[PDB]
């Protein structure tokens, strides 16, 4: 089993949106997926109350639930962790049990510092214990042609970003409100980037 966490204390960085759609993409590909919500607000948990998730959902009530992830979800192929809104104990717990940490970050030059705070935690571990990490660019508006500012900031951390960025689309907002994913919509563009993005994630473990 492999553990993937989507971490960034910054609210609205796209963690939950990414988790739902990527978890769905993985399930569609034949993987056995479990998603663990560690957010006190339980956005993902509530979303799953509609009962339309193509994967199993779990709600971490404390850091202890995150520690036992490798034992409790050993039967799954991937356990995907949806992050919280602060660099608390629950966040550190997520880092420690992860095989891969994905840092959703938008092109906002003012909000990059939040994503960088997660890198600081990751960079604290020894090389022999270093967790694999990637930036995932999210909420990128369609008219964006070249994000050199974001590129420089990312380059400065040393952590690589996925090639595929999650674009800003209302379908991402509507689907979650209906308790579904983009794979239940008619937006073929949204489904496309999520599919290619997922392939990149998989390739990391293959
Ligand atoms: N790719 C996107 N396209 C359009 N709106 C988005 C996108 N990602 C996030 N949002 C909007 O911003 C909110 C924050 O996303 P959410 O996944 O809950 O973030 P985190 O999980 O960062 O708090 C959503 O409820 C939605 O309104
Ligand atoms: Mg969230």
């Amino acid at each position: 089993m492999k553990v993937i966490s989507f971490l960034n204390p910054k609210g609205g960085s796209g963690k939950t949106t990414a988790v739902i759609n990527i978890a769905t993409a993985l399930s569609r590909s034949g993987y056995n997926i479990a998603v663990v919500d560690t957010d006190p607000q339980m956005s993902l948990t509530n979303w799953s109350k509609a009962g339309k998730a193509a994967f199993d959902v779990f709600t971490a009530a404390s850091e202890k639930d995150v520690y036992g992830i490798r034992k409790d979800l050993a039967d799954y192929d991937f356990a995907i962790v949806d992050g919280a809104g602060s660099l608390s104990v629950i966040t550190s717990a997520a880092v420690m049990v992860s095989d891969l940490v994905i840092i959703p970050v938008t092109p906002s030059p003012l909000d990059f510092s939040a994503a960088g705070s997660v890198v600081t935690v990751l960079e604290a571990q020894a090389y022999s214990r270093k967790v694999e990490a990637r930036f995932l660019i999210t909420r990128k508006i369609e008219m964006a042609t070249m994000l050199n500012v974001l590129k420089e900031s990312i380059k400065d951390t040393g952590v690589k970003a996925f090639r595929t960025a999650i674009t800003q689309r209302q379908v991402y907002v509507k689907s979650i409100l209906d308790g579904d994913s983009v794979f239940e919509s008619s937006d073929g563009a949204a489904k496309g980037e999520i599919e290619i993005l997922t392939k990149e994630i998989v390739r990391i473990f293959e």
